[PDB]
């Protein structure tokens, strides 16, 4: 098992597409839901200064796999083949 963390909000379809991808491939994940604008911007600013992201984030979903920042849904799909090797 690889360790997957996804940061999301409700009413974000790209967050659902990301989760659905993991689910359709039987990959478990831990979801953190941050619905309010205040909580999300604090999370963005925190991550953007944490050293852990590979670009400055300002949307959800944000996906991390084994502690490596992958990105949003576009990035997930771009790496679909490699992630399914893990
Ligand atoms: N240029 C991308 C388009 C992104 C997209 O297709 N939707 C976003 C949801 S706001 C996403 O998570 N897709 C992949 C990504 O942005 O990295 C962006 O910054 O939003
Ligand atoms: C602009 As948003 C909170 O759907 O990533």
């Amino acid at each position: 098992a690889m360790k997957v963390k996804i940061y999301t909000r409700n009413g974000c379809p790209y967050c659902v597409w990301a989760k659905q991808w993991f689910e359709e491939n039987n990959i478990a994940f831990d979801e953190t839901i941050i619905d309010d604008y205040a909580q999300r911007s604090k999370f963005y600013d925190e991550m953007n200064q944490s050293g852990k992201v590979i670009f400055p984030i300002s949307t959800v979903p944000q996906i991390f796999i084994d502690d490596e920042h992958i990105g949003g849904f576009t990035e997930l799909k771009a790496n679909a083949d490699k992630i399914l090797n893990k």
